[PDB]
């Protein structure tokens, strides 16, 4: 180990170093002799530089000594193994482990570092290297390696950082008529984290024409499977991004003139592994008011051929893909959730539609789905019941960490999609067509459920619903839903 004393002294050096080589470069532009040893120290001495991260409880010492302004002073330096040597520097001194073990040195710094616009001062950096440089190419992979670091501990800069240009570059990385490659699936891992629950980035991404981007390198994958398993972790991230964006009802309008609609409803069809994203996205695209436009084209595009055959049955696949029975309804139900909350007109007409053909199938389908989640929340519940039961026994007082334990137990039970099933009951029996209230009230009453019981899961998610949005919007859908009961 070294000493306090023994670290001031070593950084002195650096900026001594720093101070030096940056005067030669200024003044003996022409001639590299003059100044190449100049440089070599410095080179040497930022990598000696490595051991502070050791002891990140001594990190005042960085900014105090104004090591770190110097440092990304830098970053711009005109030869790129200085700039890329001082990345280096920073991936060790910002490594999350280390970040985490003292946190007056992690404070300080990143307020250091934020002061001095870093991540801008990256970008210039990125902008300059040359990925088809092996060293280069590390560098690329080294900075995306920091913002990655930064954004672990604290989020609230990411909105400054993509303006700061780094979006920008993300999104022209991505596009980039490049083979597939290590610092290409770390871009795609990089940018779903910056627009992770963050609006302002999703927006953002928008302006850029972000959505082309993510829409061609999607397409990449529409009729032929991913070679390697990063190339197809690579696809994965494109579509968390993807889906991220459609949270804002901004982007939803970019989607759709995407031709993003045709895209991921082509993927349905060719069955291939963009398959269990792509009905994600569809979900997302959907979902509700802001989904509007989109399900009516859903529908214009021929959707209801695709979606109808995934409601019918679960996909075979199931053991080997990933996504599960459970989650594979989820989202179909989702899906005709929202086409029965936002479809009018002709298309209304075609939805409705498949519930009639032949023989309203579809309905016993439905009404099959409902006892299968239904029985599972009853399941649940009583287990809840019981649990509450054996407290009162052991003296243990129910608070809301115990009510947090329930829900997710409803929650991993089915009750979004047993909440979806009812709403398009519902939904279906408003639709004036004798036949399919028939069909329910037969299938209801005879065996062990009823109406009561489908009224009462209406009314909870009614009273829960719209926590997304507006104090408002929340009063509006209430009374809506709540309207459905009056004919059912």
């Amino acid at each position: 180990m070294l000493d306090e004393s023994s670290v001031k002294k070593m950084i002195l050096t650096f900026e001594k170093r720093s101070y030096k080589n940056q005067e030669l470069r200024i003044k003996f532009p022409d001639n590299p002799e003059k100044f190449m040893e100049s440089e070599l120290d410095l080179n040497d001495i930022i990598q000696e530089m490595h051991v502070v991260a050791t002891m990140p409880d001594l990190y005042h010492l960085l900014v105090e000594l104004n090591a770190v302004q110097s440092l990304l002073g830098l970053l711009g330096h005109d030869n790129t193994d200085v700039s890329i040597a001082v990345v280096d520097l920073l991936q060790e001194l910002t490594d999350i482990d280390t970040l985490h073990e003292s946190e007056e040195g992690a404070e300080v710094l990143i307020d250091a570092l934020v002061d001095g616009q870093v991540v801008a001062l990256l970008v210039q950096n990125l902008e300059r290297l040359d990925e088809s440089v092996k060293e280069e190419a590390d560098g690329v992979h080294n900075t995306l390696a920091i913002v990655e670091n930064m954004a672990e501990f604290r989020p609230e800069m990411c909105t400054e950082g993509a303006q700061q240009g780094l979006l920008q570059w993300l999104l022209k990385r991505l596009k980039a008529k490049m083979p597939f490659d290590a610092n290409k699936l770390y871009c795609s891992e990089v940018l779903a984290i910056l627009l992770q629950d963050n609006d302002e980035n999703r927006e953002l991404l928008g302006e850029l024409d972000g959505i082309d981007v993510l829409l061609q390198q999607l397409s990449v994958f529409k009729r032929h499977n991913p070679s390697t398993a990063e190339e197809q972790e690579m696809m994965e991230n494109l579509f968390d991004s993807l889906c991220s964006c459609l949270m804002l009802s901004s982007n939803r309008e970019r989607f759709l003139k995407g031709e993003g609609l045709q895209l991921m409803n082509l993927m349905l069809r060719e069955k291939k592994i963009s398959r269990s994203s792509a009905l994600k996205v569809l979900d997302h695209a959907m979902i509700g008011p802001e989904g509007t436009d989109n399900c009516h084209k859903f529908v214009d595009i021929l959707g209801l051929r695709t979606i109808f055959p995934l409601f019918m049955k679960s996909p075979r696949k199931i053991k080997k893909v990933g996504t599960t029975e459970k989650e594979h309804e989820e989202h179909v139900c989702s899906i005709l959730a929202s086409l029965l909350r936002n479809l009018r007109g002709q298309q209304r007409t075609r939805l409705l539609n498949k519930f009639t053909e032949n023989d309203s199938e579809k309905v016993d389908r439905l009404m099959e789905l409902h006892f299968k989640y239904l029985g599972a929340m009853q399941v649940a519940d009583k287990k809840i019941e019981g649990e509450k039961h054996d407290m009162v026994r052991r003296g243990e007082i129910i608070d809301n960490d115990t009510e947090e334990e329930f829900y997710l137990r409803r929650l991993d039970a089915g009750l979004f999609v047993l909440q979806h099933i009812c709403y398009i009951m519902a939904e279906i029996c408003n639709a004036n067509v004798p036949q399919i209230r028939q069909r329910v009230h037969q299938i209801l009453n005879m065996r062990g459920s009823s109406i009561k019981i489908v009224r009462h899961i209406i009314k909870e998610y009614a009273e829960n619903i719209g926590d997304g949005r507006s104090p408002e919007f929340r009063e509006n859908e209430q009374k809506r839903i709540l309207g459905l009961l009056e004919n059912f």
